[PDB]
């Protein structure tokens, strides 16, 4: 899933230039122009469409246009390396601790993900990784926030670490830790609070659990729906606490694709992982070169 809106929004101006066997200098021009504009009616944050079209632009007028054996095929190559390059290269695998367990801190504001994606990630890691996950119920203040994140275990198979919610996040997260070092457990997946927007309460919380947590990765799960939001909301929490990875959730129902092209060049926090709906499956890596090619009507 992906990315729809902005490949039929491209699929005229970037076809032309497949079809076509010699690309002028104003073919190219032209072409620019027209990607420049669907990138900026995506919500892509227009200083990242700015240096994307330069960088693009100054490769496309060299050795592209001149040498005519394919140069079509040269001005769509510049554009998917740039895409995947912009996406973040190659795909960013989750870091596996020197002293196991592996300590995953999800953090986001309500509403993003966060419990539903936990569950998909301990999922992922037993069923592609064969590992040990277990999950944490460390967001007290949201009643059925800890019967949510049970029930998805118990679809699992897979612990959940709950004090109730008369203690602090703190102590949930110190005691789950060190049980998961005693048991043997590969990974220990936090799934934290969170209201509507950020406040000066969340980061303290926030920054106290990191503190005895002391995780190999710190993961911000945000709604991918929300544009040019989500690489706000990711800024701010990658100078507030440090930010190792983020999941995009709902595209399965983002068509314009602006944080997915955002996040990284705004934050330099990669994306690991998509949400493609509400089921437990419904994870998948993410992998820049197969969303530059879902871009530019490459797919498979
Ligand atoms: N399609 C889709 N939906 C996702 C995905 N990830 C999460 N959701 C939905 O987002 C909502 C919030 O999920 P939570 O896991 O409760 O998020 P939170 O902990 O951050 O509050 C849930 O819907 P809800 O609370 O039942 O209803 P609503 O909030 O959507 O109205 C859930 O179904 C995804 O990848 N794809
Ligand atoms: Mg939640």
């Amino acid at each position: 899933m992906g990315f729809e809106g902005l490949a039929d929004r491209l699929q005229q101006t970037i076809s032309k230039i497949r079809g076509k066997g010699k690309v002028s200098e104003q073919d190219v021009k032209e072409m620019m122009r027209e990607v420049r504009l669907a990138l900026l009616e995506a919500d892509v944050n227009f200083k990242v469409v700015k240096d994307f079209v330069k960088k693009v632009s100054e490769r496309a007028v060299g050795q592209d246009v001149m040498k005519s054996l394919t140069p079509g095929q040269q001005v769509i190559k510049v554009v998917q390396e740039e895409l995947t390059e912009l996406m973040g290269g190659e795909e960013s695998k989750i870091a596996v601790a020197k002293r196991p367990p592996t300590v995953i801190m999800m953090v986001g504001l309500q509403g993003a993900g966060k419990t539903t994606t936990s569950g998909k990630l301990a999922n992922l890691l037993r069923k592609k990784h064969n590992r040990k996950p277990m999950l944490v119920a460390a967001d007290i203040y949201r009643p059925a926030a800890i019967k949510q994140l049970e029930t998805l275990g118990k679809q699992l198979d897979m612990p959940v670490f709950s004090l109730g919610d008369q203690v602090s996040p703190v102590e949930i997260a110190k005691q789950a830790i060190e049980k998961a070092k005693e048991e043997h457990y590969d990974y220990v997946i936090l799934d934290t609070a969170g209201r509507l927007h950020i406040d000066h309460e969340l980061m303290d919380e926030l920054t106290n659990v990191k503190e005895i947590a002391n995780p190999e990765e710190i993961f911000l799960v945000v709604d991918s729906m929300t544009g040019q939001d989500a690489v706000n909301v990711a800024k701010s929490f990658n100078e507030q606490l440090g930010l190792t990875g983020v999941v995009l959730t709902k595209l399965d129902g983002d068509t314009r694709g602006g944080a997915a092209l955002s996040i990284r060049a705004v934050t330099n926090t990669p994306i690991k992982f998509a949400g493609l709906g509400e089921k437990l499956d419904a994870l998948e890596p993410f992998h820049p070169e197969r969303m530059a090619s879902r871009i530019l009507g490459m797919g498979d």
